[PDB]
């Protein structure tokens, strides 16, 4: 729509949500068949999701009461489960119905929605017959989380190329399997803090860019968009960027992206479900190009948010 | 020490434990200052130890009523906490007393003891360092767990050098920080199963051996012991192996160990807190040397178990 419009709508819905007396206005979780407040939600200590981070997950947004690309996210987590040798425990029809019920019960119009699938009590129940405790699922709905707050998207944020950490390589863990084994990404966040920046861009250690702590990385040079094609999550936001680029006849290249290229970029942005299209205007303490949010970034930002109202990519939740 | 002495004592103590009606005879945990049955124990869904596996841990054994090298393990977890910017949340003297008291209450004489320290309820992303020191602790005591059961230790087990996975590199996560981000190790276990073996030995992808799924790797060739010096946990069992080798004037080399050397070894064993000294007599489906448990492995095994009764390395729990 326009930075102003998208954000003003959000802030108006937030004012209403903050005045709600519904206890679920702060969020709602599904654990062991029960709906509970997130602060009250408790998972088994012996769950392998905790004991060995033996899990996959996914995160979907609701924006202005409309789920965005829920089907794409659920297909991705099904693929993640297959790669992990996990069985996704709920039929997709029913997980969609339960999530929509949870969102409706909360009254939250702008939501962060997390789905976690773990290997359950497989470790402690080895001797036991195969049953429902071999794969566990947890669902969480919270007010929308911003990796870059709206006010900061206006002028862009500050990134570093990490030098104390590199991305877990695919031979150690396939990064197309969304996962919570964030040891590298967490370290990256601390390195950024130490260096006076916010957003860590991790390399593969072999001179190319990968991704960061909750986002994919996109470079813009001479009217062409570039984003890494290996070593990263195949982001649904990135998928949407590709859709917008193609609709605008902007060439977009999924390929290996050398670290060097970031230092000459015309524009840089990050992309994620938790915040959308997030400009980067400082890199390693120096301006990206002129230090301004660039025109291609703005076109992608606008097209991205317009997609949230397109019925091919979204549907409205029934708040009753 | 003596294979049949050590194991016969264990089986006798087990028979007695299995007769008990003490509620905690199957284990006991300590969660939010409260004691809890392991199957009842719960952690907050929002704990960052779950949400981003943002934690370190350690595992200690009790053998025949005696804690083994508890001080070394607690020193290691303090070091791990320092490296992760976690503040270990209880005095070390309190944790030692609580763990001994848990063991006493359970009546378990041969125990697996786990200590987990997580980031807590506030995640690193978007936070200031000063808001990240309210860190959580979880303690767990279970009947002793065997990475290799006693009957199998008599003849040795079956390993593979993994080809579908390699160890998370130190640049992605420091392997001297004991952690539960087991994506590689878990995959290794599946690879071993697929290939008809049990124990995965992960390389660093750069042609050297690292460690496996809960153990360090030790090779023996021409009377000399070899074990990797980087890319791995500095195991307390490995430290005990070095103590026993020195006491026996057996040369031990901590150095880079090429994958190739495993194929020519006179003997191979794994070492871990959960089972001790565990011979490997088949590698990639072929015998290790003559396929028998070797004489140096046996000398290490004997000395290891002897250390469990040495007051320099152990102390008795007071069961009342
Ligand atoms: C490593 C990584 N890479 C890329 C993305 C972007 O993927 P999507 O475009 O499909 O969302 C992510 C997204 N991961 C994610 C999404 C939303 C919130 C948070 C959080 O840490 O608060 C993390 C991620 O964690
Ligand atoms: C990766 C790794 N490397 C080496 C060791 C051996 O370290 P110690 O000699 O200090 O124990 C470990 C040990 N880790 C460990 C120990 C006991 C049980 C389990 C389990 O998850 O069942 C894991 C480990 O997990
Ligand atoms: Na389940």
């Amino acid at each position: 729509a326009s930075m102003d419009k998208v954000f003003s709508g959000y802030y108006a819905r937030q004012k209403l949500l903050e005045r709600s007396d519904n206890p679920f206005s702060k969020g709602i979780a599904y654990v062991e068949g029960k709906l509970v407040l997130p602060s009250d939600a408790r998972i088994p200590l012996l769950d392998e999701g905790f004991m060995h981070s033996d899990l996959t997950y996914d995160v979907i947004s609701v924006w202005d009461g409309r789920f965005f690309r829920l089907d794409d996210h659920l297909q991705r987590i099904l693929e993640s489960c297959d790669k992990m040798r996990l069985k996704f425990p709920l039929a997709l029809s029913s997980v969609k119905n339960i999530l929509a019920e949870m969102v409706a019960k909360s009254g939250i119009r702008d939501a962060f929605v997390e789905v976690i699938v773990t290997r359950g009590l497989t470790g402690v129940r080895g001797s036991k017959p195969e049953d429902l405790y071999n794969n566990n699922i947890y669902l969480l709905v919270l007010p929308y989380i911003w990796v870059m707050a709206p006010e900061n998207q206006l002028h862009g944020g500050e990134a570093i190329i990490t030098r104390t950490v590199r991305r877990t390589p695919p031979g150690a863990f396939d990064p197309t399997i969304k996962n919570l084994q964030w040891g590298d990404l967490t370290k990256g966040l601390f390195e950024a803090m130490d260096r006076g920046a916010t957003y860590p861009f991790l390399t593969d250690g072999d001179t190319n860019l990968t991704e960061g702590s909750g986002f994919n990385i996109v470079l813009v040079k001479n009217g062409i968009i570039y984003t890494p094609d290996r070593g990263v999550l195949r982001g649904i936001t990135r998928k949407s960027v590709i859709d917008v680029a193609r609709a605008n006849s902007i060439d977009i290249r999924l390929e290996v992206v050398p670290v060097e290229q970031a230092y000459h970029s015309d524009e840089i942005f990050m992309c994620t479900t938790a915040g959308g299209i997030m400009p980067i205007t400082l890199l390693d303490g120096q301006p990206v190009n002129d230090g301004q949010v660039g025109p291609i970034t703005k076109k992608i930002w606008d097209g991205y948010w317009e997609m949230h109202y397109n019925p091919a990519y979204s549907f409205p939740v029934d708040y009753g």
